[PDB]
């Protein structure tokens, strides 16, 4: 029988991942409080994450990697995020970067993981640092905001454009280690506080030419990685889409915990002005339906979409045109549905839920931040399909 | 590769019955403007659709009948009704009928099929009629509304309560020959006027006790005909899911076919006030991709809920209270969704496109009756589900 | 004197106002809906009944026997009508506020149209679909001017075109010619608003005088040839436009005011068809016509509010700025999609039985529906207008 | 000409109360961040609001009030909540309770304003105490939470159930000193932290008769301090509809500084990943134009039904059942739409404006909470307006 509500738990002799992520859930859930505080992942949670060993989801299996199915990692982030939006938010990340180190060159990858394989790295990718061609690689300088995980990792993946004979853009991913870059604690936000998104300062970087990638090798498999690993179903593929799956992961778990926490704290509901037990009335209970119908028929759209990777990862097929507006697209679309859901039983939860002590509280606030990535931004998706829908030219302004 | 915008096509040796309904459709989408003004099926519609076998879908197979599996069926009226939606949803009707037919006595069965292995059965199931107890079953008297199809049919099944010793209902189905009632043609509808849903009138009528079923026995597999047919993956099942499953996959052939029609239409799209090509503005472009992704959500949903159903019936297992609310919930929330990615279209259509000679009007309006079906209701279901997912008694009050 | 939130006041001026004189012939006008329907144009009756009290003489100007409403006044003239049939109140709105236009062409015009008949009218055909020719002392005009609303009842026809500059750049302008100079081309065939008899007019080589020919422009800036003839009037110191197309939100208003007094009606006793339960005071019900109400009520207040703006400023003889004239060609596109919200909503929870000929719910929805597909009640339109309006922006000659 | 956007300063000779808010409201704006660090009002704030004389509103004329009519009041409060929500939300309750003031006794007025004519009172309303009957009044018992601007009140109004020979509730007010109360600092929430609602204790509090009033006298017309004020146009009304009428102000206020602050904001932004300057991109524009449309037609009924309380207060009429429910409830659709003007422009806001330095954070957070309160719950109001349309009998479980 099939499962509406949650992932169903793979039922593989032995112990599979989502079912070592619910055995540690308990322990994240209780640190969501302080680790809201500490305004990055505490130790612990990332300590039993790297046990279970997550973070290796997409480390090439020379190296002692998994190779997961995007379905199987993103139902981990899904479960994740129900206990702590932001651990399961900068973790996902963490570990998507390891599915593009993995299309870099193998001396790259040699020097990360033969050295540390349990090494992995945070990112900043918006193209903000200014660069010197200097010969042998580049020169890298600028503030590079938003690092989730950045205080866990051991290098930095950091986007900038490099140019041409023309003056034309070649957007490039540098990998850089821990040693070549500050972070500064400028983390004040409003939600997913948890993921500790710090800024990472960069001054006079050098960067040799094999730690560069092009992002557009890295999406059509003609990066210097491309081939090295030719029995895996993960490593043929646009970059891209496994980078940024885990925003809409985080999205549903959020959304998914919001209604099971809304059940919860409904039950027993009692109105403030006339003293009525108020649980079990229809419009909170018509609420309740429809709102998980919603983050169910969100499931379903983000299931076929990551059932559709794993497909294509498996047949080494590169996706045409129409399917990567789809796959690009899609987790924006179940990232607005999840967002209204959690909006709908939000606006029913009365004031005893906008105080400290609700939970409800924090899953609303990173529920709607989940919505603010630039990657899931509705306006920016619902124009890049559209254009493709009508055979028309990529807008260069968005992307 | 997956498809978000439409059925997949079965890739089976020979031809399915898919794309059998795909040679066909050019056809019967010609006949959709002459078959709204007949105010019921085409003859050469209900011939082409009786060729490929359609009609045989859910009959046994001892009969000659297919026994497809739910979602070949549901994908097959989803086509269907992106040509007529009337002419789906009369003829799902039909066909989802045989597959109650196959619960009933094996003595009824033979009655029908052995005589007429094509014979079919429309319906009025609201329990209207006048039940007097005669000795060797009923006679029923009533004015017996909405009976899709009725015109084609060789029988209808007739909803009534007969009543227990206490005083408690007990809702029954009741199969009678087209000579025993009068059709009364009061079919006047302002959408899907092409499924014929007249009226039938019953006066006097004898029904024996082997021509009735109870609804529950139906459900849960205590009926007459339970067990007949060991090897199927489709009877051991409740009756009511397959019953009204057509409703829900005609709303999303309608609101995919939206879609195309309004690509096509809008390319070309000239402002009256102005006079510039406008057809590829933001506006319209952003729109079109919502309700994309808006129907592409309801078909994962209604995909994944049509196989939770299949695996169910190949199981021979009966579902419980959980996944029942949720079959019986999740298409009306399907429907809606439908509409709403209609709507979006239609409310940027233009006047241009109320005009009679234009078929987004058409289906604008076919789309909004399929969420006036007593089945499709969402608050009802709303309630329904609502009421589950606490723990709740059912509500009498709806079914 | 408390307010009325789910429908029109009635003004205390002494006697009889306007709309207590539509609210006693209501009653007849509903009963020709129907009929009226099929007929796909205003049946003689509704015309004579609205001649009759007088409302055609709205915005006539006072000199020819006419009454020079206020625009709220008259607005919710249209509402309250619209209540009883859309399309009558569609197409009557039109021909009332074309006379508003006219009252800006010369007096001479004027003269030539009402002088001859006071009771006369004047339907249109607006976009500019038209091939013109200059000839001397004014323009040959040729096309198929389609959707002329009210068209079989009037005598006159305001037609739009384009002329063109020294360096080619458009003049948009209308003309006003008699019936005698088009064909009407019986083509209204819709799925809404069928008793507006929208029907197409046909111009063969129409010779326009120049003096039957104002600049659209000059209308919306008090620069053609009729300014200054009415120097008391609280009407005619105005853009043309906005009173042009006051009509279509009040008729959507009118339809959505009507539509939850009708599924009020038809839910009370409302029974499930499958368990015969007495479900017309059902929660989900309630709630829905409460919501609907409540967005109306807000629909009205937004109108309520802007038609005032109009009346001030037309008081003060004061053209707006670019400010109020982005609210005002914008708001009523709002209301519009409001109201269609709001039938929507009932029409949700409505059943099957509301979708038949022989419900009135089922005209209210389709009709409701139509009022937010013409050209000028376009939100997506409306919301760029007025977006690039608040952003200062120069606006985009794209729409308009 | 009329304002669609905000409140028309009222032309009078003198300078309006909304011109002496307007001049202070940078004062108000800056210490907003403080304001809400701080979890109340600060002192600057009181003492400059106080200044301008605001909090004599609704104080009657006799004691050195004002008696400002309705729509001018809540004018106030919607400029002033976009300076600082929790400033106006707390300094407008303050304010309100003046006015029920003037319905008790002669004799509590003169204790309160003979003694202090600057004097208010803060609430709890909600009937959480025990009360036993002694003579000559009630002891009151118990924690009265949630009382916004508690810290600068000389008074609170508690709210509390009597009973009557038959056993039904009389809902009823008490007025008591600050000595006899102890201010329990728990406010620790996520929205409107500014408004100092922290929590009142009350241990064995004696209560008089003559500073106990009865809910529904002061409903109606019944109270001690009926007639006291025979020109008044503001006291010869209903209490509640006076009580509550700034929460809905604070609502819009926040909308509209919400609108211009995305505004501000939007020029200039810049795609991340892109570097287009993208403020005026069209999706932009057309969410600045909608959410401007939909608190401009908020405002409108805002201002209608404030007109109808100021109509009906000048004539000392009672309002009907009817239009009753609609001052009831008419806020809280108003509070609905504030809300969706908020969330659109919010959705498009990006990553940025979720930072503690951004005040559309504040903004979003602010809005959310003026729609928790018990008051403002709009499924309640749906069902209290759709039950009077309807001609049932009022709902006792809600009020
Ligand atoms: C920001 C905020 C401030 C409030 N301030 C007061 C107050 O001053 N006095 C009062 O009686 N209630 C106040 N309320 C509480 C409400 O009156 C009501 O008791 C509360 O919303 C209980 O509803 P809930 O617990 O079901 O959410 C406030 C509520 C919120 C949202
Ligand atoms: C019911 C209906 C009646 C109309 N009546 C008129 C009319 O009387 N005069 C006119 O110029 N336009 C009329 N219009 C047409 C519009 O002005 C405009 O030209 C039309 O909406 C073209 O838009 P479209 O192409 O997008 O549909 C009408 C439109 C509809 C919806
Ligand atoms: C287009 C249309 C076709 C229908 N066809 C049938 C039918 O074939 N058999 C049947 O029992 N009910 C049919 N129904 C009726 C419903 O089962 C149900 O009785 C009806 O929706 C009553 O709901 P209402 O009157 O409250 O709207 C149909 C309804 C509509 C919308
Ligand atoms: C909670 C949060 C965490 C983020 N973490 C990262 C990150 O780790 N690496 C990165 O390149 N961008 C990260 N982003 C930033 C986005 O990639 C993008 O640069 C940002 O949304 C800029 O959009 P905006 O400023 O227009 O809102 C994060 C954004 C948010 C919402
Ligand atoms: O690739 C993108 O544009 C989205 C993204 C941003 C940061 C990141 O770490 C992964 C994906
Ligand atoms: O079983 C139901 O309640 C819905 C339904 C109605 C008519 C029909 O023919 C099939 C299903
Ligand atoms: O002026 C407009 O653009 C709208 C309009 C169209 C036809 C009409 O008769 C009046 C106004
Ligand atoms: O009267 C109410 O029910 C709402 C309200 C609550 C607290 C308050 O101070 C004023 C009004």
């Amino acid at each position: 029988r099939l499962v509406y509500t949650h992932a169903q738990t793979p039922d593989v002799s032995g112990v599979s991942m989502l079912e070592k992520i619910q055995q540690i859930l308990p322990q994240i859930a209780k640190n969501a409080e302080s680790a809201e505080q500490l305004r990055r992942v505490p130790d612990e949670n990332i300590k039993l994450l790297k046990e279970i060993g997550l973070h290796r989801a997409f480390q090439p299996k020379v190296y002692g990697g998994l190779e997961m199915s995007l379905p199987d990692f993103a139902n981990c982030i899904v479960t994740l995020a129900g206990a702590c939006a932001g651990t399961a938010w900068a973790f996902s990340l963490l570990c998507t970067h390891s599915h593009q180190i993995a299309m870099f060159s193998k001396q790259l990858q040699d020097e990360i993981w033969l050295k540390d394989p349990d090494a992995t790295a945070s990112s900043s990718i918006a193209p903000f640092g200014k660069v010197e061609e200097v010969e042998g690689g580049i020169i890298l300088n600028g503030d590079y905001g938003w690092s989730s995980g950045c205080d866990h990792a051991e290098y930095a993946i950091v986007g900038f454009n490099r140019f041409d004979a023309d003056g034309n853009k070649i957007y490039s991913f540098g990998v850089i280690p821990r040693s070549d870059y500050e972070i500064v604690d400028n983390w004040y936000a409003q939600a997913i506080k948890s993921s500790g998104s710090k800024m990472l300062k960069l001054v006079n970087v050098f960067i040799p030419e094999y730690r560069i990638s092009k992002a557009k090798d890295m999406m059509e498999g003609k990066s210097a990685g491309f081939g090295l690993y030719p029995d895996s179903k993960i490593f043929y593929t646009p970059y891209r889409p496994y980078f940024a799956s885990g925003f809409s992961a985080v999205s549903l778990g959020i959304a998914e915990r919001m209604i099971e926490a809304f059940k919860e704290k409904q039950r027993n509901r009692v109105r403030a002005y006339t003293g009525a037990n108020v649980g079990l009335a229809t419009p909170a209970l018509m609420r309740i339906a429809e709102s998980t119908h919603q983050v169910a028929a969100a499931r379903a759209l983000l299931e076929k979409t990551w059932e559709d990777h794993r497909i294509h990862g498996l047949n080494h097929q590169y996706p045409n045109k129409e399917t990567l507006a789809f796959w690009r697209t899609n987790q924006a679309y179940a990232v607005k549905m999840c967002i209204e859901a959690v909006d709908r039983l939000m606006a029913a939860a009365g004031a005893t839920s906008f105080m400290d002590n609700s939970e409800l509280q924090r899953l609303f606030r990173d529920a709607h931040m989940t919505g603010a990535h630039a990657y899931t931004d509705y306006d920016v998706c619902a124009q890049i399909l559209g254009r493709e829908l009508m055979g028309m030219e990529p807008d260069p302004t968005m992307v």
